[PDB]
């Protein structure tokens, strides 16, 4: 799968 972290 995609990951994103928004920080
Ligand atoms: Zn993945």
């Amino acid at each position: 799968g995609s990951n994103q972290n928004n920080f």
